[PDB]
């Protein structure tokens, strides 16, 4: 069972968790937005391989997106966010409102969602987001994640 | 030369920067605060003895505070606090204004220094914070951190 | 690109190389053997479900195994075998002619192949082997090993 | 508590263990010998600065030995060496009777101790030896490696 440094956990304690587990890196990335982030399922690459993992979608109509990673060359080097509770969606608990990523090319892919509600970020100076760990109900309660050299 | 996941670098660009490297980990930590934090240096375990790493200092009259960990059955399991601008102490950077421990055995070292600004939050889920990196001038202009299993 | 301690490469060049890359862990190990080593595939871990690895069989008709490990409460703690050339099979350089391997849960399967040549002993005290690299050509020439905690 | 990958030790339970620890590098090995290994202490990198490790000599009166790696440009490749118990030294249990390193930058230094008893050869692909772990008695029983990124 080897085990990998697992950091975070941003958002609140609603809907069901679920852990993609770890892989070599990440190639793309496809999630669907609007006042919140909603369904979030990721294509890791399994030792050379594109390997898709969990569909972690949800029903809210939002609009979808997708991000591809120029892999191998380049890569996530910073995650932060927006967490706070949703009212339209009644319930009392934290959600991730906004999720914005930035890879070591420069590129950044815009902020998605609102950006209200308690701010988080995750500047990587050395190290690679190898994973995704997180909790789903109608939308993305909240979002962690897996690091390795 | 071997190499440990580093991460963040919470703070401004502004004083100079230091990097104290990586050890088994940490015993005491040592900071001192008022409206902002300014000294901050920590005492590491090397293989078992404790080994005190660089003293990062700063000569503001601040309160001064210990936190000694009950190592190795108690670590810091989270890290958070305040990154803003500091007025009084005419620089235009981002200064790291509050910091707050919480160690895995529910002792939770209150907020240092005055919280405002921008947010900022590490919780570990499975890891180690196994080195701390920085900028140091007058305050603490930003604080980084390394981990390892 | 996510990069694991890789240790050895035991046997000669000949062959082809090939790498099945790093995993969550082992789950079953399937090799022919007779005088030498000639077929060697493994079925992996990849986060709690099996994932079966590149075949690399050999023609040469041997007689084949399978070593199941009671994952993941039992793992391979020790690999040792031996090297040497090979007349029989008209090549000048070296093959893996033996292989052993033994579990923390004191099962060892014994010797497979013809323990004469050079010998070779990875005791692993901490770690885990996470997964194999090496080169086959008619029978298994060389053979590698990722590890990680 | 941080770990790191501990692999092998080779050789005998005779004489007493010692293990210092993981540090950033190896700087200089000191080692004594005649037909077996006796006196092996070594000088580690920690963070740029070389710290002495614990010194394991014993009194036989053998010829003494300073390797000095070109730091941190060149750093341990391959470990290999001959356990087989001792005659002259009346002990019942194997010994390391011959240590050899190799560097990435080519450079071999030659077999220290007699060559006979049974081969072990570590031969390191992708990782860093960074700390050594043995047993130490009138002579060097056992030696053992910690290994990481
Ligand atoms: C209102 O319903 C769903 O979505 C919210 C937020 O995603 C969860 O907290 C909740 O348990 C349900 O899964
Ligand atoms: C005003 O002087 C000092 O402290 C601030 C904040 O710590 C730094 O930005 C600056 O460069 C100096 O080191
Ligand atoms: C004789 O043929 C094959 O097998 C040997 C040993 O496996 C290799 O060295 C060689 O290149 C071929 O692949
Ligand atoms: C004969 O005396 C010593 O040395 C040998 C080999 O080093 C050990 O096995 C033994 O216990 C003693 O420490």
């Amino acid at each position: 069972a080897s085990q990998t440094i697992t950091v975070g956990s941003w958002g609140g304690p609603g809907g069901n968790g679920w852990d993609e587990g770890s892989y070599t890196g990440i190639r793309q990335i496809e999630l669907s937005y609007k006042e919140a982030i909603g369904s979030f399922s990721v294509i890791y690459d399994l030792n050379g391989d594109p390997f898709s993992g969990p569909k972690h979608t949800s029903k809210l109509p939002y609009k979808n997106v997708k991000i591809e990673l120029k892999f191998p060359d380049e890569f996530l080097e910073s995650v932060s966010g927006y967490t706070g509770p949703f009212s339209a969606l009644a319930t009392p608990t934290p959600v991730v409102r906004s999720l914005t990523f930035k890879t070591n090319k420069g590129r950044t892919f815009g902020p998605y969602g609102d950006e209200e509600g308690t701010y988080f970020n995750l500047p990587i100076e050395n190290g690679l987001i190898v994973g995704f760990k997180g909790r789903t109900g109608d939308l993305l309660d909240a979002i962690g994640i897996h690091m390795s050299l």
